[PDB]
């Protein structure tokens, strides 16, 4: 499948080269697969989600997204227009207010949480979860990741956009989870990105187009908009069959585009997220 005039960072994933546009994918689309996106929410009635996005959980007087981050996310992972894996399934876990932020102590109960309810969903062809949200360096924190990474789900992390080793964030930190860098579309590392040994990959972060509160769209900037690209690139790498959740972060990692960024520090991989897809 082809998507035309598709936002810069589906078609950077598609392609060995940047400054294209079309999108390529598999029409499989991630079918059978569903995504957890652990965040402020999601629009759900968006039309951009056709149906497949739904809220199982806050930990707040609604589970509306009030703030558009964790929306602009769950676009990324799977919208129509602006989503990697068009056809999986969307599952909201609001652990963030309408302002974005969030106790630890919630963050690790969405954890276990999305470990346990998986056993809820039907997800045939494996189970990812999103996580653009971190802070500074907790040992519970990155236990929690770890469990949900156990549990069989394919954990996807923000590096954060700090600037600095992601060493001292969590859960950025945890070595068993996927870490994800942010990029920009003249494969230079994005300027807030982190970097570090315990980066995994990086993903488009940089001017990324998706799904905003009121059925609306924008562009913002973050390795919380790297995530979701890789969040959904394992999705759909799942419905093919060409990873499982516990070697989706290592296979992702194998078969990136890799030397292509600029600005990376000495000791951090140079690995761009890349589906392979030949159409
Ligand atoms: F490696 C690089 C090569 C070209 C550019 C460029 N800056 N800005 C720009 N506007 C239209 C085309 N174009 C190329 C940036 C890079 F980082």
């Amino acid at each position: 499948a082809a998507q035309t005039n598709a936002p810069w960072g589906l078609a950077r994933i598609s392609s060995t080269s940047p400054g294209t546009s079309t999108y390529y994918y598999d029409e499989s689309a991630g079918q059978g697969s569903c995504v957890y996106v652990i965040d402020t929410g999601i629009e759900a009635s968006h039309p951009e989600f056709e149906g497949r996005a739904q809220m199982v959980k806050t930990y707040y007087y609604s589970s509306r997204d009030g703030n558009g981050h964790g929306t602009h996310c769950a676009g990324t992972v799977g919208s129509r227009t602006y989503g990697v894996a068009k056809k999986t399934q969307l599952f909201g876990v609001k652990v963030l207010d309408d302002n974005g932020s969030g106790q630890y102590s919630t963050i690790i109960a969405g954890m276990d949480f999305v470990a346990s309810d998986k056993n809820n969903r039907n997800c045939p062809k494996g189970v990812v979860a999103s996580l653009s949200l971190g802070g500074g360096y907790s040992s519970s924190v990155n236990s929690a990741a770890a469990r949900l990474q156990s549990s069989g789900v394919m954990v996807a992390v923000a590096a954060g956009n700090n600037n600095a080793d992601a060493r001292n964030y969590s859960p950025a930190s945890e070595p068993s989870v996927c870490t994800v860098g942010a990029s920009d579309r003249y494969d230079r590392r994005s300027s807030f990105s982190n970097y570090g040994s315990v980066l995994d990959i990086f993903g488009p972060g940089t001017d990324i187009l998706s799904t905003w509160i009121g059925g609306s769209t924008r562009s913002i900037s973050g390795t919380s908009m790297a995530t979701p690209h890789v969040a959904g690139l394992a999705a759909y790498l799942m419905t093919l069959g060409k990873t499982t959740a516990a070697s989706a972060c290592r296979y992702i990692a194998d078969t990136a585009n890799k030397g292509d960024l600029s600005n990376i520090p000495f000791g951090t991989v140079n690995l761009l997220a890349y589906n392979n897809y030949q159409a």
